[PDB]
DNA sequence: GCCG
DNA sequence: CAGTA
DNA sequence: CGGCAGTTACTG
């Protein structure tokens, strides 16, 4: 509900290419609002009225509904369109953007004969397109499995799960996130070497876009994949490893959505917690600023579910994390 | 941008 | 580190 | 006034 929020969410994409983050922050908070309410807008008051959104952002609602179109939007620069085609290249962001446009690019095909390429953003380049599309679930799966197969090829016991859009049970997904882990709390340790190389042999692997393989510390792979046949795309493949101890912070970082775990993790902080992808914690030390001065205590979560209650939270199925 |  | 993820 | 997630994980 609400399309008067696809006007907003317009002026939202363009101040996030622009770089004005906390801005943008703003204006997403303010359309999730409008987008989750239960009947349409139409009051001044009814607007200010909904938590996210202020006196400016309702005052911009009023002219949506009183004016049928924001004045504001007739004034956004004309970079804004190329700002936001460059930043969807994969290992450039509004600072890259920003430089290129700058520098008087205007195109793809001026990135793709004059900028000087990272290789992530060569990468991306050759994978523009498909970057920007969805696969459908069950290819996911077929990845995650492809993943989950090679990896218990060399040791049976470690657990893969599928994450991300995918546990949360979308029909589409970006990418494919891949836990991997060991009930043994100690087999994880230096297997990216083993299952990138084995997933290579089998040319399941195209390009490897975060992969530090010279530590023995990696936690993550980020690259793109693709399945054998006709048919088909390039898709991104994201896997991390992490050890059995903190499979539950982990897993519940790893399902999103990322909405939800910034959610989540500002509710611990008020609370004097901190949680992140590798544990919660009580009696945290913060700063005047909110800077974790003092690391706590790390409290025992063996499961997704004692991290919910041990912030007070009734538990949430994945597909009620997607936020 | 909103909010404490 | 800044940038991007 | 000043935080808005994580003292998150790589890259060069
Ligand atoms: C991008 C991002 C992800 N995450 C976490 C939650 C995400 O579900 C998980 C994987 O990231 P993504 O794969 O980017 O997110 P997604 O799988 O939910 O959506 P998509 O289908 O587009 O791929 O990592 C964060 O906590 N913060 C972030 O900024
Ligand atoms: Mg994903
Ligand atoms: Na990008
Ligand atoms: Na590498
Ligand atoms: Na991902």
């Amino acid at each position: 509900n609400l399309h008067i929020t696809e006007k907003l969410e317009v002026l939202a994409k363009a101040y996030s290419v622009q770089g004005d983050k906390w801005r943008a922050l703003g204006y997403a908070k303010a359309i999730n609002a409008l987008k989750s309410f239960h009947k349409p807008v139409t009051s001044y008051q009814e607007a200010c009225s909904i938590p996210g959104i202020g006196k400016r952002m309702a005052e911009k609602i009023i002219e949506i509904l009183e004016s049928g179109h924001l004045r504001k939007l007739d004034h956004i620069s004309e970079s804004v369109p190329v700002l936001e085609l460059f930043s969807n290249i994969w290992g450039a962001g509004t600072k890259t953007a920003q430089m290129w446009y700058q520098q008087g690019f205007r195109s793809l095909e001026d990135i793709r004969s004059q900028a000087s390429l990272t290789t992530q953003q060569a990468i991306g380049l050759k994978h523009y397109s498909d970057f920007l599309e969805r696969m459908p679930r069950e290819e996911a799966t077929e990845i995650e499995q492809t993943v989950q197969k090679a990896a218990q090829a060399f040791n049976s016991g470690l657990l893969c799960v599928a994450c991300g859009s995918y546990r949360r049970g979308k029909a589409t997904c970006g990418d494919v996130d891949v836990l991997i882990t060991h009930p043994d709390g100690r087999s994880h340790r230096g297997i990216f070497s083993r299952l990138l190389d084995s997933l290579r042999q089998e040319g399941f692997l195209t390009d490897d876009l975060v992969s530090q393989e010279e530590n023995g510390q990696q936690q993550k792979y980020l690259g793109v994949c693709r399945l054998p046949g006709p048919g088909r795309r390039h898709r991104r493949l994201d896997i991390i490893v992490v050890p059995y101890s903190e499979f539950a912070c982990a897993l519940l970082y790893f399902t999103g959505s990322a909405h939800f775990n910034r959610s989540m993790r500002a509710l611990a902080k008020t609370k004097g917690m901190s949680l992140s992808e590798h544990a919660l914690s009580t009696a945290v030390v913060r700063n005047t600023h909110g800077c974790k001065v003092g690391p706590g205590r790390v409290l025992p979560t063996p499961t997704e579910k004692d991290v919910f209650r041990l912030l007070g939270l009734p538990y949430r199925e994945p597909a009620e994390r997607d936020w």
